[PDB]
């Protein structure tokens, strides 16, 4: 087929489609996190908003990947989105630990795709990742680490008070 | 458990969760439609944007349902999102026919949920659907029917020309 | 000689000069295309303007390459610019096909230069191409593919009407 | 052919095409001059900008000629553009002397074309040249003569100092 | 330890710390240059300001490297800053020659770090350098070469006059 | 030498150079403190900013001293800057204690220099210190004492919570 496709391997095309799925899955996980913290029996508004905003960011990442797939002459292929790994997400610390784990997996997927692009001598792909994804992900993971540290400092032996304060004073809504 | 839940049946709670899944599935279908019409070998910008905007609307419908689930003291439960029914969506007519089919199924789900709420004497639910979903869906289905009619009129024996004109003159981007 | 040159191979320097020539040749081709579509017996104003704007963009690409050649301490060397491959460019479809061919050749030259820079461990060059040329070229080729598709859809068995409509409704002046 | 052509000789048509080539060649020469004076080992910013601006003006002259060729129903025909006569342009004095030589040749070409138009009783052509080219060229040649005089006065036996001062105090960037 | 560190080698971490030291050392050298040209018996205000502004830029480079070191989960380690290589910096030409030497050493350190990152498959690092350091350094070295050329042209056999003029007419304060 | 120097002893000149070194060393210490509190495993943004701002203030103190050294006809002489006394700075209390110690040493150096100036009957120096340094330092040491007191009050037996609160409610970023 393609009238525009140039220097775009089938391997990169398929890996782009898989990364789309991983970003949409991450978005869905964040949607679940966001609504869990909005429960009347959890009620941590700032935490909810933090995860809700991440759901939006990850959907935007997927949409940028899809746009690029079309710009390169590849074909978007969608698969099922697996529901999130938990139905209830525990404390803010549990949730932030789960978020960092999820982000490290996305980062590793970005790094794996970058390596594939280098192997395939696909500099456009390499640039696209560098310019829209790699630093954004490093910044986000740093912010989550900063949060985890502050959450952990606040646990002590008065965990409720610390969880309230973090939400009130770090994650202002 | 719940400290707030009142007049909120387990049957409605589960049906709300199922409707969330149907809205998110519809959003995903529209995301696929949107990107298909952005392909270099399809290239109907107005069609793409129409479906992309619908993806956003259906995600917003899901988020309103999730918000209400929490307001009522129910518990959001997420399931897999099944990938869309096609990988390639054919002509604008094929796509708009598929969209109307999808919307009629969502509408029927709304009507089924409303009937459950009436059976359960849950007026809050009934009002919520009436006020945010039932008329929005009737308006959308009317707009899709209007489109289908105009698309069909334009086919004739010069289908390419008609498809271009519809996109240019009805769905301005 | 150079008091500033550092990590800048003679091979990259010469390839930069050759790419300048290819960009200026592309500019010249577009100048010819632009004036052909302004002929009284062709008279497709939007087509003319599309190619005229491309002539300007390709000259700007050449000037950025020349600026960089001086920033690196290389020496600009100019060669003849070969006149464009045709004197008359046929239909809008013929012209857009010729434009995509030309752009794919420029893209391949960019990719070849990038590969040379990688081989020579010249990251400044690699970055320069990634940042000002590779994505610009992918975007342009995608836009030309989108056009070609719409042009092709409009041919049918009423080619004049389709050519007029494309110019009027896609390439507004 | 032409449905519009009137009082437009084949001789004038061909001479217009040749003048286009001479203007584009002059533009190219100025592009080379502009980049030479931007070299780290030349570094005369004002000189560079003077020639860069002339490159633009000469391209604009060519484009006006091409527009007129189409207005008259003639057919643009492009030939190769011969690379500029030097790769390195010497001092500002050498360059300005080369520029005046180039401009006198363009002027003589304008005058020769005007004479052809008079011989062919083509007043539109005569007016076009008078109104957009002849006085512009006389003004430019006067400005170059004024520069040459000031450059020459500044040589004396401190040539570097004089070259710096001219660039700083006459050709402010 | 680190809860965020991912794909960040100990080799890159240590080299980042060494580059910080090189940037801070360069800042210190520029601070010394700046104050030397502010001496009553040197009194070249524009030269002073040029070097003072470079001191600030190099400190900012160090601070960006330190910020990135923390974003990646590395640990900043500081060492002594060696005092600048001279106490008195000679003429503006001597100083600008010393500045270009210093900058070429920084550039080579950037290029060496980039090569390490490529060897370690660390694209974030590679991108960080490309995006904030490599082109900034090429631009700065080009500007210093342009200055050196103008300074050299002005020496002749009236060195005082040329030094005054360069400061007055190129480096306006 | 000096054409301007008047009433400026070699003893004061050398002591000014030593104080410059002490201010630059203090700046460097604060740079290290600032980045330590920006670590993902420390993550006290307000603390970081407090020390980062002090790094800037101490560099400015050094630059004022250097400016004055030139105004008086003295000669700036730079020495090595010894790296900061620690690589890791402990808690906010540890850091603020270290900061007060550092500031008391700077203050004592100011007082020692003032005494030298009085001994040398150098009223300009005395005024310069009084007007730009002595009260600034007293104000800063008072602010650090106020902080130390609040930090100490917050330790109690819930040290993490107190450290978070101080950063959030006293050192707002
Ligand atoms: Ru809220
Ligand atoms: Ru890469
Ligand atoms: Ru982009
Ligand atoms: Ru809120
Ligand atoms: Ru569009
Ligand atoms: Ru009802
Ligand atoms: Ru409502
Ligand atoms: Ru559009
Ligand atoms: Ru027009
Ligand atoms: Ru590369
Ligand atoms: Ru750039
Ligand atoms: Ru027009
Ligand atoms: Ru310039
Ligand atoms: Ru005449
Ligand atoms: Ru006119
Ligand atoms: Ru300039
Ligand atoms: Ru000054
Ligand atoms: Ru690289
Ligand atoms: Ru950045
Ligand atoms: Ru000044
Ligand atoms: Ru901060
Ligand atoms: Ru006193
Ligand atoms: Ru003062
Ligand atoms: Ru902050």
């Amino acid at each position: 087929s393609s009238q525009i496709r140039q220097n775009y391997s089938t391997e990169v095309e398929a890996a782009v489609n898989r990364l789309v799925n991983l970003y949409l899955r991450a978005s869905y996980t964040y949607l679940s996190l966001g609504f869990y913290f909005d429960r009347d029996d959890v009620a941590l508004c700032g935490v909810a908003h933090f995860f809700r905003e991440l759901a939006e960011e990850k959907r935007e990442g997927a949409e940028r990947l899809l746009k690029m797939q079309n710009q390169r002459g590849g074909r978007a292929l969608f698969q099922d989105l697996q529901k999130p790994s938990q139905d209830e997400w525990g404390t803010t610390l549990d949730a932030m630990k789960a978020a960092i784990v999820l982000e490290k997996s996305l980062n590793q997927a970005l790094l794996d795709l970058h390596a594939l692009g280098s192997a395939q001598a696909d500099p456009h792909l390499c640039d696209f990742l560098e310019s829209h994804f790699l630093d954004e992900e490093v910044k986000l993971i740093k912010k989550m680490g900063d949060h985890l540290t502050n959450i952990q400092r606040l646990v002590g032996s008065q965990a409720g008070l610390g969880e309230y304060l973090f939400e009130r004073l770090t994650l202002k809504h």
